[PDB]
């Protein structure tokens, strides 16, 4: 009984190699996340399928429908047994999902095209000429939306009234429009990928400012799951152990193909 | 009825009021800890008195008779309900214990103390002797100690990394014991040896002791290990999804960030 | 029983949203005024609507034809119930309406254009035509002048002050029609006059156009005398000390300087 | 019948006369205060009579007692008239007294004496080798007291809990303390007095930061007199007409015994 694994396509967590169209199975998909499944298979003693979610969605919750979709949505309808991927632990998603301790810490930062006026996040928000966004149903938006901090919710009311939309479909969509804005528009990301993107070549992003808050990414499983121990146990001897700062110096730092 | 919570007196998550000979209860007590119990409460409705651990240690696993000592010990024979507390998150305590989300980032840093100016235009510099773990465990003129029954104890205990391994090997051998016995001494230590002594603690910690007067010692490098702080709870217990899910609303209403802000950096004496 | 509300549209007092044209009611209208109608509606339960005088004024008397126009007028002939909006405590309004205690404070200043940088070691140096009253009032090559029916032309029509009468009489001199129908369309003539007339207003209106774009007038010299703004209503209401007691109330618990900071200074640009 | 108007002995409002030893009557009084009772008289036409407060304080209410003291409590005890006094309006004193419209902005200031490492107030919370002090009986320490703003929680905090007595009984006192004090005292005062101390010989203290807040003194009658409108009429006349402008620059800024 194989166990099916839902993941997404985000670098460096998850690449489809180079050469994926003459490759079959597991052996098509490399990352950081793609070695956090294996070890977690290794410890654990069990078979995986890696299968990409069909909606490019992390997941969230749609007001008035009370459905899910993306990676959530395959594991509370049981379309998958456990979720490999940067899913951010968040409190709505616990009462619905089972979520491991964390592997990885991160917090929410603000980056732009290569001193920088933005500096920090009040300002950014009080300076209205540059424009920001946010990913669309991930977990830096509805952390806006049920923001109570004063600041916070400037940006959020910003956001929500605004023309055109400053929200962005892909993370990969929202690295190209800083790119390609010369300085216009700005991009609220996880820590961990924009710093992944701002050391990588051309190298025309960068980090300003401190992180907004902290979170993790943890190893979703279904409500009522039985792989709930064995994982957090894995995850905890791997940590233990320091294999995920060893998997995250490798997938961030030891290639470096940027000017640092 | 009142569950029973235990702490341990580390500044600044638990600290004794200076006006606390005449006061009974809960009001004796004051830190980060307490407000964060405080609010734990207010989430989910329950009441809690503020005990301390009669050896005050926070947990470790003895050999031998194969016994539970200090906060752990307590918790897991019934003496206690669950404890909130700077306790890191351990596998072998995971596997013995029930964990909450962890409510505070740390690290394993290395303390001390700060060195004179170099008189050398005219402006002054700062030479650190001691700048990473790896030089540190190379050189044999500063001995280097930890916390006695301490997580950082087990995970350099255990620990497979080459420098890790070496800097271990030295701890068990080296007499008189580096090991001290509470945080304290282990400060005081670093502070009456003129330099000769590097106390590993966790980052918190040694942040909050460089931000305070006499703020004679300073923190080097970075953190070795990235671990948190978990509420912990017995195994097979009603209470630990309350305190779980009361932990994740703390988190993301920005509670636990102003709490460390007020107590961790409001208080800058130096 | 909703009772009727009359304000005036100055900004940031009262300014109509963007998306105003598929609102009703009260959502339409944002700004301070609104703040401090909502928090006077919390303090004390009462349902407000929000109307605008038909002839936009604040409020003056006629001699010859007496006559109150404007929202002091409103309130007087029972037309409206309560106006919260920026009017000016006056000894003569006072004796026709009832004013609870100021939430503001203001001052009669002087608006100008802002002069280009002087360039002539290498420094840069802004230099004015006018420093104060005084020598606006002797010089006669700017013109100057302030708002029709409003309180400042009230307070330069009987002000026994050398300064202020000789003002007056050059305001009867000078033969342009130098007073203007809104504030708005006397800042456009400040902007647009190039540098040929300044406009006498409130210190807040006038701080409040300083702080944003195209910022090219100054704020020049010191308030000419103090005055208030007072929340209305008409002689023999009821509703006088409940807002009496709710704006004080607001004033100690500072939400009126929370909303003063958020409305003026949190908006700020140039 | 001549109204009985209560006064404080506090400069520059009222000043008992150097020649008061000869002076017999109301002529042995001088000052701001003064000055304001002629106008007041003069323009409602009453005869009026200045007597000094029993108790020098302002007035407060206190605890587990419910009893007024000082210019509150001599006129809601029916004890005088009209209290032409600097007396700050508040939330707590109008639901006793009746206030006039102010005749005197005023904020909240800090007295310490002469690079300025205070600055502002937050600062001066933060430091605590350096002790604040306000006055007893005032409308400073019941703002304090019952102030809802974080910082200024923490400064009562301070305050309420500190050996020996932080307090003054007097401003007089305070302003002493200060001096004597080399530094290591600071006084929260009114700015009105703050600036009238920091601009009289020797000159040895000085204004650091800005306001606090925004208060007014007003003229102060028992609940129901017939005098509020007559008072309250006259204080505006006086303020549109510029001689409360003119007793301020005579009081504060004619004399100058001091450089700048
Ligand atoms: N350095 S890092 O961001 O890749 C990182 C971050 C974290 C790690 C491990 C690593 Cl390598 N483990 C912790 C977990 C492990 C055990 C101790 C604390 C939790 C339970 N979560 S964490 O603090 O989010
Ligand atoms: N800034 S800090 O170290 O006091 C700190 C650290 C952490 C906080 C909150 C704060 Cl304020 N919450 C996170 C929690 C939130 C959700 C994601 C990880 C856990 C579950 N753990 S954490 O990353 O260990
Ligand atoms: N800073 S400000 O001009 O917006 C401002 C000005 C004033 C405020 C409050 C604020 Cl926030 N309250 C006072 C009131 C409080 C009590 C004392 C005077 C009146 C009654 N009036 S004020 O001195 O005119
Ligand atoms: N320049 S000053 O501080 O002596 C001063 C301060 C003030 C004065 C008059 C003077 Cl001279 N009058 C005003 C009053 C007049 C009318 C408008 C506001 C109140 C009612 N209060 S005030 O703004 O507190
Ligand atoms: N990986 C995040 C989304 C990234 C973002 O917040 O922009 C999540 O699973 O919610
Ligand atoms: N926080 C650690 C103790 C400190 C240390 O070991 O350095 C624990 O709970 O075990
Ligand atoms: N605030 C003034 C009007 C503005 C002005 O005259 O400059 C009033 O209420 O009369
Ligand atoms: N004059 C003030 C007291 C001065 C102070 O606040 O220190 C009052 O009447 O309340």
């Amino acid at each position: 009984k194989t166990v099916v694994v839902t993941t997404i396509l985000e670098s460096p967590y998850v690449m489809m190699k180079k050469n994926h169209e003459m490759l079959e199975g597991n052996e098509r998909y490399e990352g950081y996340c793609v070695d956090l499944a294996a070890e977690i298979a290794k410890h654990c003693g069990f078979k995986y399928k890696l299968t990409i979610v069909g909606d490019g969605k992390y997941g969230a919750r749609d007001a008035d429908t009370k459905i899910w979709n993306g990676m959530v949505g395959e594991l509370v309808y049981g379309k998958a047994d456990i979720a490999i991927a940067p899913l951010t632990i968040t409190l709505v998603r616990e009462e619905v999902i089972d979520f491991s301790k964390p592997f990885m810490s991160l917090g929410i930062s603000i980056m732009i095209k290569k001193v920088s006026p933005i500096e920090s996040a009040e300002d950014l928000s009080k300076q209205t000429e540059i424009a920001y966004g946010t990913l669309d149903s991930g977990s830096t938006k509805e952390f806006f939306r049920r923001s109570k901090i004063a600041v916070f919710d400037k940006m959020w009311t910003y956001m929500r009234s605004a023309e055109p939309s400053v929200f962005v479909r892909t993370t990969a969509e929202g690295v190209a429009r800083v790119r390609k804005s010369k300085g216009k528009y700005a991009y609220l990301l996880e820590s961990t990928m924009n710093e992944y993107i701002e050391q990588r070549k051309p190298c025309d992003t960068m980090k300003v400012g401190g992180n907004l808050d902290s979170k993790g990414y943890g190893i979703a499983t279904p409500k009522g799951s039985s792989l709930g121990t064995p994982v957090n146990l894995a995850v905890l001897k791997l940590s233990e152990q320091g294999v995920l700062d060893k998997l995250k110096n490798k997938w961030w730092y030891d290639k470096g193909e940027c000017g640092a």
